[PDB]
């Protein structure tokens, strides 16, 4: 049955992705115990995390490019097995260089997880049910990250820090075999079906670069606000050290809610509306959320004094999180849906690369501008850039959409 | 006349490239005066240099890829004009963010200089005279860098720091028009001649990846030695603070001599020997210099005690510089010569990217290994890697050379 097969594939995917993220964050989970056992300074942890991040970025781009030439099931299982083996080996090392070398292969293996999931979802689900399940897998990753630390410390205070990593690796290996056994690549491999534009022609379309610039701006603004909102609130507004934590929590909760709601409403709008070679039914929600993000930025910058109630700050944070985390999922869904049946990964790898460079831009120059002039000037610059981007995106709404 | 036209093109190229490098390094040349005028801390200078370096790397790759679709003369002149304009605008600014934003466009413009020169050299010169002139252009860059500082401080102590940059920009604009007028793209544009493998077929050849890995190892080892030789000599050998400076000077001089000699001897060997689809006449010198580099590394690591004469240290530094700076030029020449008549830039951009990642590897993990274990262990690791690479390169000598 279609429902039975979809349920089985979805359950296996959910479990695999949750284990992926747990084993990504296990070192940060268990850091205090190994710090107590073998002392480390602040440089070693940063070096290890930096190596993992660089490996993750490079692998992610490469596996996104290559995911259209190899089977999704084998890619998923191999990545999970390598992640488990790397964790098991990490459990039996006691020197920084070996730690940092083992945490690089971890990023390389982690880069292989999502593109197979995206391809299987696209080939198994109808285009009117392809933003809901995307967001639900994102929430699977969120749930794994949220439930990680509590169980991690609960288990670590009981036995040790070395046993937890080995147990996680063994569980990853077992679940890798289970997912290999359970996941099906295509409906044709069972007896159903739910249904050429070379790379040179794909790269010669303007929609790809429009989406890349949109992702640039959205990710950069989100990173700027997430990284420096507490700093702005503490050093210029005059608030305490708990209002920042509450504002971050509200931002995260509102962002999760906004991602799910954006996916569902966009899928409903696409199902309701028709299809044509020009335009996209998913653009209205994207433009609305962009405008909401800009308005919330302006309100937070201007109408938050030293005597503002805490409820107002929480409301502003929630609204910005909603309107900033919706469009990210929308771009991720669109860059893969509005592509030929092949080259889906190659239509998303470039977008991820733009996200990385936008993160670097949100990191260094924003901080130096804030240090020199002020935080108000830096946030004003970010808001002006976002408003200009939104205006350009609205001006370029009805364009050649289907690339190829 | 062939000689007259070659002389004119060579002179214009030499002048253009020398001005390119002078305007690359002018800020480092004139830094003390502007530091005295407007105080700066150590973070701002690093930020500016980092922005320029990142822009240079990205532009270099992009312009190497794109240099086969646009005219070399126009690319050269446009790059020089933009460099001059950027310097002129930099002369009229007084704040760090604007400085760092203007020093990014400088890197973007600088990335456009060399690939047009390489294409013109390949299309104008015979393959038996294409390693000598390559090395001579490299020495043009070296001469510009060497004669920069003296003239820079001599002029800066006279008038100001603001006038020097404007004068350099104006000179760059004038020389840009002169080079636009003088450089000829092809011999067919005058009435002579001195004489399809798509990118997908080009990327499916093993010679490209062999060359990429060789450049990886050579550049990484050279960067390791250049960066940490003084540290090793001072903190483990027990030598003074002037022996390191002498060792660096000997390394640089020996490297320049080795680059010129390697180019000349390799061109002579290729002219003497025949041509075939398998192998390359330029491999013997490359293997010999690789072996010399490994032997010199071992001798410097082992046979240099706290009582070694300074002449021995100078000799070892000169030999390593020779044997390390030869192969870099050899790889640069080969990756462009042993390529189809098109895609020459695309056959060198990947090699440059590998050089960048090898530089990062030589930078961070080598330093952390040296900090944890010792400098001797780090240099032993580098020497072992170089020896293994040399053995693999010798084992893979006679292979499919002409890619396509
Ligand atoms: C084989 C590949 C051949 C070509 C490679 C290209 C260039 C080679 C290296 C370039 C590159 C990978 C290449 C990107 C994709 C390549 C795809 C293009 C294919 C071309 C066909 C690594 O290179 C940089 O990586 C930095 C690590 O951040 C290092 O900083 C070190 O750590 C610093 C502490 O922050 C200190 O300053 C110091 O400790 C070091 O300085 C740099 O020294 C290093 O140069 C840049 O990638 C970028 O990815 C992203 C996400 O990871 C990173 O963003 C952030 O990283 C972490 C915070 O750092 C966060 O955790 C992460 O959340 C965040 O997102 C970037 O930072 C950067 O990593
Ligand atoms: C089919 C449906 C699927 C089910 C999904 C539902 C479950 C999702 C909730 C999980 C959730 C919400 C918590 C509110 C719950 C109420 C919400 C109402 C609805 C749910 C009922 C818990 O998130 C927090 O949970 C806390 C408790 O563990 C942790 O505190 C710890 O406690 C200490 C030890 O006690 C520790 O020592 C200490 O380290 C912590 O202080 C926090 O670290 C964690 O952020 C969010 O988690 C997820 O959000 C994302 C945001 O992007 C976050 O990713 C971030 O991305 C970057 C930013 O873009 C950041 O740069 C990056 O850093 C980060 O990776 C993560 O946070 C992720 O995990
Ligand atoms: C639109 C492009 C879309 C994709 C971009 C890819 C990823 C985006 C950013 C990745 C990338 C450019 C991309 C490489 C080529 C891309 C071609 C691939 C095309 C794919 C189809 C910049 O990204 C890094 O650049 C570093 C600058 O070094 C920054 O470090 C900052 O500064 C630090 C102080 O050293 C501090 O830690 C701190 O102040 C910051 O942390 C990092 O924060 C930053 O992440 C990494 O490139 C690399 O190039 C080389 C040579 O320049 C650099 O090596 C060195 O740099 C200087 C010493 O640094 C030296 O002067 C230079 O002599 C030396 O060689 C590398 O360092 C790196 O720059
Ligand atoms: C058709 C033929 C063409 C003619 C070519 C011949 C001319 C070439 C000679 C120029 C030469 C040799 C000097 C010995 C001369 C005898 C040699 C015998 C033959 C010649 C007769 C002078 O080189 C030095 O000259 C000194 C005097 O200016 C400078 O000291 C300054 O003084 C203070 C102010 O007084 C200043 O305040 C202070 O900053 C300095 O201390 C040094 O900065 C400079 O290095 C070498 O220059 C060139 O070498 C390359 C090496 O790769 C170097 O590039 C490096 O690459 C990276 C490393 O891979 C490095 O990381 C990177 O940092 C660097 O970019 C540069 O050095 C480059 O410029």
């Amino acid at each position: 049955g279609y429902g039975y097969y979809r349920t089985v594939i979805f359950s296996a995917m959910f479990g695999g992705y949750s284990l992926y993220y747990f084993n990504r964050k296990t070192f940060s989970f268990v850091m205090p115990s190994l710090v107590e056992e073998i002392p480390l300074d602040k440089d070693d942890l940063g070096f290890i995390t930096s190596s993992q991040s660089a490996a993750y970025a490079i692998s992610k781009f490469v596996s996104g490019v290559l995911s259209d030439q190899m089977s999704a099931r084998w890619l998923f299982s191999s990545g999970l097995l390598l992640v488990g083996l790397v964790n098991i080996f990490f459990a039996w090392s006691s020197t920084v260089p070996v730690f940092a070398a083992l945490w690089f292969l971890n990023g390389l293996a982690q880069g292989l997880g999502w593109p197979p999931c995206g391809k299987v979802l696209r080939k198994w689900f109808e285009p009117s049910q392809f933003g809901t399940w995307w967001a639900i897998l994102s929430t699977s990753m969120n749930l794994a990250g949220g439930l990680g630390p509590i169980l991690a410390t609960i288990l670590a205070q009981s036995y040790s820090w070395r046993s937890t990593l080995a147990l996680s690796g063994a569980l990853c290996v077992v679940v890798s075999f289970l997912c290999l056994l359970l996941i099906h690549n295509e409906p044709a491999d069972v007896g159903l079906r739910n249904l050429e534009s070379t790379l040179q022609e794909l790269l010669l379309s303007p929609y790809l670069w429009v989406l890349s610039t949109g992702y640039l701006v959205v990710f950069g603004v989100k990173t700027c606000c997430t990284d420096w909102g507490q700093f702005f609130l503490i050093q210029e507004k005059g608030q305490s050290a708990l209002v920042g934590s509450s504002y971050m929590s509200a931002l995260e909760v509102g962002g999760l809610v906004g991602s799910i709601a954006a996916g569902y409403l966009s899928d409903r709008a696409m199902a309701k509306a028709g299809l044509s070679n020009y335009g996209n039914p998913r653009h209205g929600l994207l433009l609305f959320m962009m405008a909401g993000m800009t308005v919330s930025m302006y309100l937070f910058r201007v109408t938050v004094t030293s005597d503002s109630p805490k409820l107002w700050i929480l409301v502003l944070g929630a609204v910005f999180g909603f309107s900033s985390y919706g469009p990210i999922a929308l771009f991720g869904v669109i860059a893969n849906e509005s592509a030929p049946p092949n080259l889906c990964g190659t239509s998303h790898a470039i977008v991820g690369l733009m996200a990385n460079v936008g993160g670097f831009l949100a990191g260094l120059p924003f901080s130096t501008i804030a240090k020199h002039y002020s935080w108000s000037t830096a946030f004003w610059v970010a808001e002006v850039i976002c408003a200009a981007s939104t205006a350009a995106f609205f001006l370029l709404r009805n364009i050649r959409t289907k690339m190829g």
